[PDB]
C-alpha cells in the first residue's frame, strides 16, 4: 500500500508527490524549505505542502528536521499549524532524503493584513485572541516559540489565525530585550513580548521597535519602557550587559495612554502588561486570555492545553543516520487526523 507519485520541477525545485495532490503552485521558498499550494483530491481540501531543503545535510539539519516533524505531529489545536499528511517518495530508509509536510492552506500572513491598511479594534481583538489561545497551548507543552512575528502567523480569508512554529521583515523587531542581551535563561514570556509588539503594530500601523541592529533595538525598547530599575538590574549577571545598560542615559517609562492614544483603553492596558521589561513580571498567555480586552471572545472551557510533549531528544548528540532513522520512523508512524 504505497500511493503513486509523480514528479515536476517548480522554480528550480523538484517536487515528487502522491497523485492525490494536484495543481501544485509555488507560494514561497527559504533556507529551510519551499512551499506549494495544492488541491487534495482525497479530502477536497486546499493544502499547503512544504518540502524540506537538504534535511540531512549535517547533524544540525538532521536534528532540525526531526524536531520539526516531531513538533508538527504533536500540535493539534485550531490556532497552531498541524499536519494533515507527511510523506516521502523514498521506498526505504537507505534512499530516504526528502520529507514533505502537508497542512490546511491558509494563504496569507499577518504582515499582508497590516500592510493592506489598518484594522478595526474588533479585528485586533480577534487576531490577538487567537495568537494567545495558540500560545497558551504551545506553552503548556513546555515549548517556547522564540520567533513570533507577523510572517509566522498564517491567516485565511475568514481571519482565522494559526501560529507557524517554523520558519522557512526583521525578526529582531519582535524579539524580547532579554534575548537581545543574550540571556541564556529566558522564559516563555519572550513570546508575550512579541505578541505585544505585534498588537501595537496592528493598532497603530507602524512597527513599534524598528531597530537597525541589536544595540539600536535595545535603545528603541528602553526609550518606551524605560531603562531597568533596581530589581531588574540585580538579575543581570553579565558585566558587559550591565556596563552597557547602566552607561546609557537613564530614561523613564513613557505613559502608554499617550503613546497609543486613540486606541481602546483596554488594549493599552493589555499592552502595558505584555511589554514589561522584567520577564518575571510579564503577563502569561493564560492570564492574557482572561483580560477584559477579550471579553467578547474568551471562554475558559475552550482554551485547551496540550498533551505532554517529550523533548528529551533535544539533549541528545546523535549521528546523522540516527536522526534520519528517527525521522523516518516518525514519517511511517504518522496517522492522519479524521476527515
Ligand atoms: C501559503 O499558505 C500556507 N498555509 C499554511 C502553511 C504555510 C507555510 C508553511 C507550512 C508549514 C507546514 C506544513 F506542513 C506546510 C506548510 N511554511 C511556511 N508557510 C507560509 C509560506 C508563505 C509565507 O508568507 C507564510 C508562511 N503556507
Ligand atoms: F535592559 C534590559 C532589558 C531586559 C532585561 C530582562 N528582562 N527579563 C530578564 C532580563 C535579563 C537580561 C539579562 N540577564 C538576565 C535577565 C534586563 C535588562
Amino acid at each position: 500500500e504505497r500511493p503513486t507519485f509523480y514528479r515536476q520541477e517548480l522554480n528550480k525545485t523538484i517536487w515528487e508527490v502522491p497523485e492525490r495532490y494536484q495543481n501544485l503552485s509555488p507560494v514561497g521558498s527559504g533556507a529551510y524549505g519551499s512551499v506549494c499550494a495544492a488541491f487534495d483530491t482525497k479530502t477536497g481540501l486546499r493544502v499547503a505542502v512544504k518540502k524540506l531543503s537538504r534535511p540531512f545535510q549535517s547533524i544540525i539539519h538532521a536534528k532540525r528536521t526531526y524536531r520539526e516533524l516531531r513538533l508538527l505531529k504533536h500540535m493539534k489545536h485550531e490556532n497552531v499549524i498541524g499536519l494533515l499528511d507527511v510523506f516521502t517518495p523514498a521506498r526505504s530508509l537507505e534512499e530516504f532524503n526528502d520529507v514533505y509536510l502537508v497542512t490546511h492552506l491558509m494563504g496569507a500572513d499577518l504582515n499582508n493584513i497590516v500592510k493592506c491598511q489598518k484594522l478595526t479594534d474588533d479585528h485586533v481583538q480577534f487576531l490577538i485572541y487567537q495568537i494567545l489561545r495558540g500560545l497558551k497551548y504551545i506553552h503548556s507543552a513546555d515549548i517556547i516559540h522564540r520567533d513570533l512575528k507577523p510572517s509566522n502567523l498564517a491567516v485565511n480569508e475568514d481571519c482565522e489565525l494559526k501560529i507557524l512554529d517554523f520558519g522557512l521583515v526583521a525578526t529582531r523587531w519582535y524579539r524580547a530585550p532579554e534575548i537581545m542581551l543574550n540571556w541564556m535563561h529566558y522564559n516563555q514570556t519572550v513570546d508575550i513580548w512579541s505578541v505585544g509588539c505585534i498588537m501595537a503594530e496592528l493598532l497603530t500601523g507602524r512597527t513599534l521597535f524598528p531597530g537597525t541592529d541589536h544595540i539600536d533595538q535595545l535603545k528603541l525598547i528602553l526609550r518606551l519602557v524605560g531603562t531597568p530599575g533596581a530589581e531588574l538590574l540585580k538579575k543581570i549577571s553579565s558585566e558587559s550587559a550591565r556596563n552597557y545598560i547602566q552607561s546609557l542615559t537613564q530614561m523613564p517609562k513613557m505613559n502608554f495612554a499617550n503613546v497609543f492614544i486613540g486606541a481602546n483603553p483596554l488594549a493599552v492596558d493589555l499592552l502595558e502588561k505584555m511589554l514589561v521589561l522584567d520577564s518575571d513580571k510579564r503577563i502569561t498567555a493564560a492570564q492574557a486570555l482572561a483580560h477584559a480586552y477579550f471579553a467578547q471572545y474568551h471562554d475558559p472551557d475552550d482554551e485547551p492545553v496540550a498533551d505532554p510533549y517529550d523533548q528529551s531528544f533535544e539533549s541528545r548528540d546523535l549521528l546523522i543516520d540516527e536522526w534520519k532513522s528517527l525521522t523516518y520512523d516518525e514519517v511511517i508512524s504518522f496517522v492522519p487526523p479524521p476527515l
